[PDB]
DNA sequence: GATCACAGATGCTGA
DNA sequence: TCAGCATCTGTGATC
């Protein structure tokens, strides 16, 4: 339903991912690819889409590490839309028979925290899926769809949001609202019980908690 | 014991037999659309990889996607086989793009399985499956929050709070003040203040 | 036609 | 994706 094509295709790569064949492929499809340290995940696609890239075997490996679902729930807490892209065959040779595990995980990542899975065949596939997501999610809409003014994509904003999210009571939406209000973390970290409760979604109780955290001296 | 309703016309599929033999109660119903009804909320659509592709290029896939999405809260399309069948090497851009569009514009969820075994494993999983961290002492929330800054460990978070005794105090300290803390140099300090001070 | 208090709907966080 | 519950809101009783 969203109609209009958006701006210059742009995404941020986390540094740990920078190494991939993926970024060069991405640039080769005309996507601007900016390598930065992101709080989480490997590709920042739009303000509310994070992408975590995993080879089918790292998918497997981290399922049994315990790594997978910790990472999973973090991503799902902080971004409104999480894509895990699995690159290569869903079940690698080395992992046959353990398939009941793998597919079960997939079904759980999907139902438990609403994460979204794409399976790609190679880097180029991942690079295509990322590029399409980038394009699709930009796009401002047509019939009866308001267009809002949208914050420019940045890593610095992402961390500003990651830092706000770490507070009790402060989640995805509120962190955003806190930024539009105060314009700055430091202006926010400086306001009063009163002013922090002005925010849609925060009450006296959560405001008190926040203030008390900001101010209580450390023994 | 998970129940799943299988549509009559899916019943030629190899999948349901495997389902049966994993303890899933396979019941045939006459489905309004879809291949397996996993709950009232959750419908599954099973397509072979080159069926997915064939129907991408017919324009049936997106028509089907439409009805699935309108008539059910959650929609899965399980695509059995490699995402890009040989017949379609060279149109992959078109395939993945459709996968992107299915998820962002229709909200539809995809799985990719390697064969009927996987598809049945996935279905069974869903059938069953729908059947810090921090806790409030202020001192601890403090060490948590600081530790979500780039580069900052627990030991550095400690030392930060030793020097400045308060977050509010740290959050307003000078680049020079901050970068002197042990385990925060110029590099990490620059980022911190950039984070602290960059406007919307 | 305005306030208000409060009970229950909304919409969030946190996973 | 969704439980659990904080925050918000619509309602209707009163002035
Ligand atoms: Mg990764």
């Amino acid at each position: 339903m969203l109609e209009d094509p958006g701006g210059r295709p742009r995404v941020y790569v986390d540094v740990r991912e920078e190494r991939s064949p993926v970024p060069s492929i991405l640039e080769s499809l005309g996507v601007q690819v900016i390598p930065k340290q992101l709080p989480m995940g490997d590709y920042l696609v739009s303000d509310s889409i994070i992408v975590e890239r995993k080879t089918s075997s790292d998918f497997a490996k981290s399922l049994f590490d315990g790594r997978l679902f910790e990472q999973a729930s973090r991503l799902a807490e902080h971004y409104e839309t999480v894509f895990i892209i699995v690159e290569g065959p869903p079940v690698p040779r080395r992992y046959r028979g353990r398939e009941r595990s793998l597919y079960a995980a997939m079904a759980a990542l999907q139902l438990d925290y609403g994460i979204r899975l794409m399976n790609t065949m190679d880097p180029k596939g991942t690079a295509l899926v990322i590029e399409s997501l980038a394009r699709l999610s930009t796009r401002e809409g047509g019939q009866r769809i308001v267009i809002h003014k949208k914050p420019r994509l940045s890593d610095v904003r992402e961390w500003q949001l990651y830092i706000l999210q770490s507070f009790p009571g402060i989640g995805r939406r509120t962190a955003e609202r806190i930024l539009e209000r105060f314009g700055s973390l430091e202006r926010f970290f400086t306001a009063s019980k009163a002013e922090i409760s002005k925010v849609e979604g925060i009450g006296e109780k959560r405001a008190e908690e926040i203030k008390k955290i900001l101010m209580t001296p450390y023994k």
